């Protein structure tokens, strides 16, 4: 299928334990991938303040599109010192590593996989 229902669970970035998925763009964006189809990516909401407090190279999901059974379809743009690899809409959050953190909530998407 070209596309995937995910339902993301939403940490708070103090509870992160792993702040992102590697070293480099196309690593990050093969990891977060893997992780999304491993059930092992969580997904947080970007605030002020946020980012500092994950480690770049970032993996973002953004809206593709204006949402199939409440999943809203989404695509992942990754981003190093302010370049994005990647165009697509508004940033539904940061993806990183799920290890068993506690979420607050769960975002349904639609990825584009």
């Amino acid at each position: 299928k070209t596309h995937v229902q995910l339902s993301l669970p939403v940490l708070q970035v103090r509870d992160v334990l792993v702040r992102g998925f590697g070293d480099s763009v196309e690593e990050v964006l093969s990891e977060a991938r893997q992780h999304l189809k491993d059930g092992t990516c969580g997904l947080v909401e970007v605030e002020k303040g946020v980012l500092p407090q994950l480690e770049q190279p970032y993996v973002f999901i953004k809206r593709s599109d204006a949402a199939p059974h409440g999943h809203v379809m989404v695509e992942l743009v990754a981003e190093l010192e302010g370049i994005q690899y990647g165009r697509s809409g508004e940033t539904l959050g940061v993806l990183v590593p799920h290890v068993g953190e506690i979420p607050v909530a769960y975002r349904k998407v639609l990825l584009r996989k």
